């Protein structure tokens, strides 16, 4: 067991702005009975790294534990150690990705030992994806199946790779540690092959840290920074990429961004439309926005408008008493035009819900 029998749908929200960047983020507990979530969301770094930023989400898994652990001192083991400071004073691209993955392999046996030391109870883990934001560059990065990805001129520019356990190179470094991948799952467990604690997988003897069952090993790639084309970056766990794809999230938060400056407000209708597409995990997005990402349209927040009335006459037509279900299958059917690009009729749930309980309260 582990669902509700109806979904958390209260958000955690935050924002901020600074660095020539926006953010907003979201997070729901959803169907879950725990949320395990956390994320990191700063921009200005501390020790001569002002006019750098971080974003990361953290997907935890068999508690909270690693999670919350990593969201607040991740950076800082990225960025204290010997191989990230380098190096004259400017870090190289190479002293940052090297600082990134030592840093990945400092926390993660930092937290062993600490666990060790007081006996720890948890056997969590978690997954981490984020982005170090530079002035002229971006770095992301990806332990895990959460995933980021970058829009630039009105297109997916990149995206993580998700670390699964069935993908050939990760199914090899199992194997060699004694293990087995059984349809998606190390040892028919762990739907994941990458990730800071799980320290149950990472016991294998004659094998470094980075050839264990699990690997806490990120994947980072430096990304050059256009001032003119970088639109935004999406971070999110897979509670939200397992309904909606990369282009389509893409053109959603798209159309979002041309209806509302908000972010927060953009991250809430992301999460929404993710509960409402089936999502039944715990859910987290950061919405990071440069000085060129879409703008709040005239044409757009009139046509949003005339959609949202024309749902509104729609129901009250459809009542005439149908339940809210069958009022979304009937509206389905009509097979209604200009819906949100990638959100379609989910995304506008809410406004149909709005109006199913106006006219139906009880
Ligand atoms: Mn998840």
């Amino acid at each position: 067991g582990a669902f509700l029998d109806k979904p958390k749908m209260e958000k955690h929200n935050a924002q901020g702005q600074g660095n020539g960047l926006r953010y907003g983020l979201s997070s729901m507990q959803g169907w879950r009975v725990e949320m395990e979530k956390a994320h990191t969301a700063v921009i200005g770094l501390p020790s001569g790294l002002e006019s750098w930023s971080f974003f990361a989400v953290y997907d935890g898994h068999a508690g909270s534990q690693v999670a919350k652990y990593c969201c607040e001192h991740l950076l800082d083991h990225i960025t204290n150690n010997q191989d990230f400071k380098g190096s004259a004073g400017a870090p190289s691209v190479e002293n940052v990705k090297n600082g990134i993955r030592t840093g990945f392999l400092e926390i993660d046996e930092h937290m062993r030992v600490m666990s060790e030391k007081k006996h720890g109870a948890d056997r969590s883990g978690s997954t981490a994806v984020g982005v170090l934001i530079s002035p002229q560059h971006t770095y992301f990065i990806n332990c895990g199946d959460s995933r980021g990805l970058l829009c630039r001129n009105r297109k997916v520019h990149f995206f993580t790779q998700d670390h699964k356990p069935s993908n050939p190179l990760e199914k090899e470094r199992i194997q060699n540690a004694g293990g087995s991948v059984m349809i998606q799952r190390v040892n028919g467990s762990l739907a994941v092959s990458r990730a800071l604690g799980d320290f149950d997988y990472k016991c294998v003897h004659g094998k470094g840290p980075t050839e264990q069952l699990v690997s806490p090993e990120p994947e980072v790639h430096d990304i050059e920074r256009s001032e003119e084309d970088d639109q935004f970056i999406i971070l999110a766990c897979d509670g939200i990429w397992d309904v909606m794809g990369n282009e389509e999230l893409c053109d959603f938060v798209r159309s979002r961004l041309e209806v509302t400056d908000d972010l927060e407000k953009v991250c809430n209708e992301v999460v929404d439309t993710c509960l409402y597409k089936g999502s039944r995990d715990n859910m987290s997005v950061i919405l990071i926005c440069f000085p060129n990402a879409p703008k709040v349209s005239p044409e757009a927040v009139k046509k949003e408008a005339e959609l949202d009335k024309y749902l509104e006459c729609r129901v009250e037509e459809i009542i005439k008493v149908p339940d809210l279900v069958h009022v979304m299958r009937t509206l389905a059917s009509e097979n209604i035009p200009s819906l949100p690009p990638g959100g379609e009729l989910a995304s506008k749930r809410n406004v149909i819900e709005a109006v199913y309980n106006r006219l139906n309260p009880y």
